């Protein structure tokens, strides 16, 4: 059994009294709903308030989310309930605290008394000319424009980041990683850190453009999109690796599908169309996250159909990830908990078998492991499609779930 939970949103750093402190009061509801892993925000000092422009990595006390003692208390509470803690690891880029003689911010400070992470421009990809001194290796991946990109090919960098990562586990108690902007460095570099730190899981955020047509909607065929993600997993180590990816293919397709285009939820081979359909064990599915949803709203799930999104990911193969706001602030807490209970009670896992029974514009009906049937869509009556022996156990706006 495995169900992830994003424990924050874009506005979290603003929480009165501290985000982690408030989260102590949410622990029991999260665990009781069947969540196994909670993804927490970048915990270090950041030039930006949300944490994605990290500087002094060991300086946890400078985080807008709360200090090291407050974070420890939270993870301890999650552990007290059998819930693991995932840390958002932002290492593609980093901000240096001080300017060098060129007037460039490239003198880094790790946050400890000695020199760990006290890097200089030699650790910045030479092709990131805005900050480098031209001496480093070329970036192994994409560049993050607003900050110095790190040369993960550098010996000291790999050594010190790995040391920092092991510390996040030993000192704070973190169990796993969420690899931010994994497009920024090669899967080979991600393998160093994953293999080198033994996280329970390491979910990579590789987010690439999804092909669309003249009308702005994603093409029905998204194989190129999931192939890219599958390729990342293969390169990082495949089945043996703790590495996996967020299923952005499923997110993009589902976004469109629920607007009466449920025929999009099956590929020509009869499989789910997202990463879920090719490598379910490595597909972390979701309805929205802090970028796509929340206040950034980069690619929000149709607001009036969010529960169809959960009825879908919570009953299907792949590892579902619930978003904080959807659980506590949209009034779906009991419905979402009920869906997780059905998943768990039926032994459904990331590798369960999926048999799609109907895939028409306004009606998607699928059967999982021959034990659960789920339906989403504006079409009310799908009774004729329901196999004998099944009876409703959960239902809501345009969705219903059956059990034997
Ligand atoms: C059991 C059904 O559950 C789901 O239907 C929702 C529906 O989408 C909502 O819009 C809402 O409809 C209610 C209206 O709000 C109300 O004004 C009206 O008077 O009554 C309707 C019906 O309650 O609520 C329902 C219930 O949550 C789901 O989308 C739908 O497909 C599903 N029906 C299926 C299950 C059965 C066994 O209980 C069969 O009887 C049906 O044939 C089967 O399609
Ligand atoms: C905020 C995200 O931006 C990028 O994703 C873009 C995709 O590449 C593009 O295909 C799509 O059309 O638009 C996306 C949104 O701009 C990055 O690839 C992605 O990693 C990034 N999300 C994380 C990175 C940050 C910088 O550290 C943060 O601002 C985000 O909050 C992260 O979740
Ligand atoms: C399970 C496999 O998933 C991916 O393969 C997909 C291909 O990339 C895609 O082009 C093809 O059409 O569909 C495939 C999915 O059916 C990975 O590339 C592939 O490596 C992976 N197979 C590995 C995983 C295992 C456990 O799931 C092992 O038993 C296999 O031997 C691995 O090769
Ligand atoms: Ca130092
Ligand atoms: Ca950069
Ligand atoms: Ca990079």
């Amino acid at each position: 059994h495995q169900v992830l939970f994003q424990g924050f949103n874009w506005e979290s750093w603003k929480q009165s009294g501290g985000w982690y402190n408030m989260m102590m009061g949410k622990v029991d509801d999260i665990a009781a709903a069947g969540v196994t892993h909670v993804w927490l925000p970048p915990p270090s000092h950041s030039v930006s308030n949300e944490g994605y422009m990290p500087g002094r990595l060991y300086d946890i006390d400078a985080s807008k989310y709360g200090n090291a003692a407050e974070l420890k208390s939270l993870i301890g509470a999650l552990h007290g309930k059998g819930v693991q803690a995932i840390a958002d690891i932002v290492i593609n880029h980093r901000c240096a605290d001080y300017k060098d003689s060129r007037g460039i911010y490239c003198i880094f400070e790790g946050g400890t008394s000695d020199g760990r992470l006290d890097w200089g421009p030699h650790m910045i990809c030479r092709d990131d000319t805005k900050y480098s001194d031209g001496t480093a290796n070329l970036d192994t991946g994409a560049d993050f424009a607003a900050a110095p990109d790190i040369d993960h090919l550098n010996d000291r960098v790999q050594r010190e980041l790995k040391e920092w990562l092991l510390w996040l586990k030993s000192d704070l108690g973190f169990d796993a990683w969420r690899l931010d902007f994994a497009r920024g460095y090669s899967p080979e570099m991600a393998k160093v850190y994953i293999d080198g730190t033994s996280p329970s899981l390491a979910v990579a955020e590789v987010w690439d453009n999804m092909a669309t047509g003249g009308d702005g909607k994603p093409n029905y065929d998204q194989d190129a999109h999931r192939q890219n993600l599958v390729n990342w997993v293969d390169k990082v180590g495949g089945a043996a690796s703790a590495g996996m990816v967020f299923d952005f293919t499923t997110k993009g397709i589902l976004n469109a599908a629920v607007e009466g285009e449920l025929w999009r939820l099956i590929d020509p081979q009869g499989k789910a169309p997202g990463v879920m359909g090719w490598w379910p064990a490595k597909a972390v599915t979701f309805v929205d996250n802090h970028d796509t949803g929340s206040t950034q709203a980069m690619w929000p799930f149709p607001s009036d159909k969010v529960m169809q999104g959960y009825a879908y990911i919570l009953t299907h193969p792949g590892i579902p990830c619930i978003f904080y706001d959807h659980f506590f602030n949209w009034g779906f807490k009991d419905q979402i908990a009920a869906l997780v209970a059905i998943r768990k009670r039926n032994g459904i896992t990331a590798t369960s078998a999926l048999k799609i029974l109907m895939h028409e514009g306004d009606a998607y009906v699928a059967e999982i492991d021959g034990k659960v049937v789920v339906k989403i869509g504006s079409r009310y009556d799908v009774g004729a499609v329901i196999p004998a022996g099944f009876v409703t156990s959960a239902h809501g706006n345009d969705y219903a779930v059956w059990e034997k």
